[PDB]
């Protein structure tokens, strides 16, 4: 489950596979990580595989999804949260990412590496609560140079 | 009290600042309104009239102060519900001022002026929540743009 | 391209998924949107019901990677926007989805369906900026409630 | 200018303030500064004095504005900076005091205290943003959870 036969041809497609995705084709890559996965649909190296050639050529959604997967076989694979980081970087959700770095860096914790993204995430995290600001700032600017005061009147009534 | 004298004293300062309002000299109209004020500390009008001096001259922290003073003397007098709208909206505060044009929409159901303001204000309170989007947009648009793919890694070890 | 062969078949397996998709069993539907689509990779309507069907078991990530593909294929497949306004408003990018319902409601005017839908969503939108204001409302009483101006100090030298 | 007569009666009138203010009598206190204030219209640490015994009666509007005036006398009376600080908070405008305590921080740079309030201060601003995103997660998972995909249809017609 599977035969040592699925067993074994699933690792020889998705060396095939490698070979396709290190030598940039993506398209064949994705096409063997598939058949690999159709045989031993439990590997998480191979969905891991899969969802990276899927970052490569541009699909957050299936990347997204084959990261996930990955998680869900083996919680414990540490590149199934850096390919889920990534996917919802691309995805603009980058505190659902930044949650991905922090579980990392947690296991390992003096992976100099693993603080070295989650360092970039929550800085990019900051910079968009930063650009939002601006944001309002030059509206704000903007509204208060075009409130008409000078319509405004005194009252023009006894008092 | 005031002794009927200060009251009229206090009804003639009034109306010396007003003269001073109309001929746009505010430092004077400021000079006076205070002074009606210190005779007849309970009038509302005075502080109306003086929040709106403060308005023309970009103070917009004492404009405020005078406002809700007036609407805490005469919870019914509307155009202190304006002064404290106009302050709030030059101090950037629009959902503070949006508060109180509800209020005299509220009051004054059919004055298509009370309407109108309220219209000019809910709309500035979506302008904002939009430049804000659109910044966390273009921002989002950079990030993605610059996402470090190349370097990631397949899984080059047995699976 | 494919052999009217493959063309043929693709449609039975469709329908062999439908059948499984109507009796809630999505595992094997997805199995045979799948088998369908290898045969005629290039039918939108295909993509467009595993697309349903990958929502239906919360795979989100899979389902707006078939919704954009239903929509490379045949960009005036309607439901190609509907599932991926679905996928983004499960991934919880509202605004994403909300630019779909808008595309469909632009060329669908008069269809009371499109009005709902996009109403639907800019209710949602909006809503969220509302839950966000308020929750910025409380934290502010909090900060005031708690500002130490006990401990600050009028200046007690010469002046 | 003023004659030495003003001067030294303002310097008294302070004085009289000051005891007021330390004896919790904030009306008392706010109306000697004033006096002082009318007698010596361009000296800061009134203003500054003044707009603090409007922090401890609740009048932020006005404590703000005696802020700014006291920062407009003598750009380098570092309490008017933190009156004005102080003031910004008070009306929930946490950024705009952020760039007071900066200032100072900037100018006194060693003085752990100015240090200890820009840090109360960016922690309020950060924990702002924190609250906000929450309610915008809890906002997210109930609309995920009442998403109607169970009415979404496949396409039952040929293709």
């Amino acid at each position: 489950p599977p035969a040592d036969g699925a067993l074994k041809r699933a690792e020889e497609l998705k060396t095939q596979a490698n070979d396709y995705f290190k030598a940039k084709d993506y398209e064949n890559a994705i096409k063997f990580y598939s058949q690999a996965i159709e045989l031993n649909p439990s590997n998480a190296i191979y969905y891991g595989n899969r969802s990276l050639a899927y970052l490569r050529t541009e699909c957050y959604g299936y990347a997204l999804g084959d990261a996930t997967r990955a998680i869900e076989l083996d919680k414990k694979y540490i590149k199934g949260y850096y390919r889920r980081a990534a996917s919802n970087m691309a995805l603009g959700k980058f505190r659902a990412a930044l949650r991905d770095y922090e579980t990392v860096v947690k296991v390992k914790p003096h992976d100099k590496d693993a603080k070295m993204k989650y360092q970039e995430c929550n800085k990019i995290v900051k910079q968009k609560a930063f650009e939002r600001a601006i944001a309002g700032d030059e509206h704000k600017r903007s509204v208060v140079d075009s409130l008409d005061i000078e319509s405004m009147t005194i009252e023009d009534e006894y008092s």
